[PDB]
């Protein structure tokens, strides 16, 4: 599914994430 | 357009960076 | 090739990695 790598997120808010996170979004990636 | 995470960015120079900052571009990604 | 941004990696052997350290293929990205 999702893999979280020290600030970066490669679902979000299982991670402790939510879409004010994401930085992009092929067609995602989440960072704080 | 383009977005900054901490050192990595997801234009160069209207954010600090330079095509020497660059590391990936799909056919980009810059970092400093 | 490949190219190390930090604790990124845009082969895993030869920068000091190994596939239990790669997050993310393409159909890669590594990080330790």
């Amino acid at each position: 599914q999702a893999r979280l790598c020290d600030r970066t997120l490669y679902m979000l808010k299982a991670a402790g994430y939510e879409k004010t996170d994401v930085v992009k979004c092929n067609c995602a990636i989440a960072y704080k």
